[PDB]
């Protein structure tokens, strides 16, 4: 609840003007939480930014999963899904805007945030990859080489494609990283 | 003249290490050692100062890749690799992580005059057509072979470049740039014969 409510503005200030510009006052003014309860569930900003995160990062961890696991139709589709909602939520705002506005700051987070980043990055990789291996193992699609290394080349695709988009205000990047995928990630003969 | 290039100079080093939005005039003209009369003689703003930057620090970075990709050693194959490989050495400079101009100006496109971001894009869509000129040249004269259209590969090689960067930053692992040349090793292969 009050706890939620604080993560939640907290990100949606993070998302605008990034964590380290992100005023306590500035936070609590718009959440309309007092200070002093702020300090009965976090000791410090810190510690409320690696919370942020994880919270962030569980949430999208939990919707891919079910995208991956429990979707439309074979591996195949499920992963072109991955790369197609990102097109879809456009009509403008980018996906994976958050790590994106945090990674200009990188050197200016705390350790803890920095690993809260990179976990959560990488438990994305390692979602996709465990599609990929499954899509191998069924016959829904083939590919090159071995799963984790693919799997982070989509993520790094995906990453640059979403920021190509917001600097060119264009959904291209992402429709063509999406084609790109298609010949990549190949249903079998 | 050599005023105008070291304040340009200096714009660029300190946005580099604290953003653009990040660095307030005043930090500027300190650093560059240049009164605040000659600095409003040049540039109309702080904006207008920031355009010019972009716009020198892209003519420039322009220039080195047209280089390498038009005149480099060995066949385009070879010279598109070097890119990522050239990426690969200027991640780092004697421990510090040499950060991209444009990695660190995405997170602020957001707040940038449209003249910035255009700026921006303009950059990007200058290495672009390079990358894709090179894929073109390369299947003309049998260097190398991959699937579709120029433009769209030459699209997600910048992607690539873009978001293993992004990730080799966050991460402090040249990891995602490897693993960047591998597949492009692979994707953009050498022909049967």
């Amino acid at each position: 609840d009050t706890r939620e409510h604080l993560l939640a503005t907290g990100e949606q200030l993070s998302l605008q003007r990034g964590f380290t510009g992100m005023g306590l006052s500035e936070l609590l003014k718009t959440a309309e939480v007092p200070k002093g309860s702020f300090y009965h569930y976090f000791r410090s900003k810190e510690a409320f930014g690696v919370a942020m995160l994880e919270r962030h990062y569980a949430a999208y961890h939990q919707r891919l999963t079910e995208l991956l696991q429990s979707g439309e139709g074979n591996y195949r589709d499920r992963i072109l899904a991955y790369y197609q909602q990102t097109l879809n939520q456009f009509s403008g705002t980018i996906s994976g805007c958050l790590t994106v506005k945090l990674s200009a700051e990188v050197s200016d987070l705390s350790e803890d945030m920095r690993s809260a980043m990179d976990k959560g990055a990488r438990g994305v990789i390692a979602l996709l990859s465990q599609a990929l291996e499954n899509g191998r193992e069924n016959h829904s699609l083939t590919f090159s080489g071995e799963p984790l290394q693919q799997a982070q080349v989509l993520y790094a695709l995906w990453l640059g494609a979403n920021l190509q988009a917001k600097i060119s205000r264009s959904f291209e990047p992402l429709e063509n990283a999406l084609a790109h995928v298609k010949n990549i990630i190949a249903t079998p003969a």
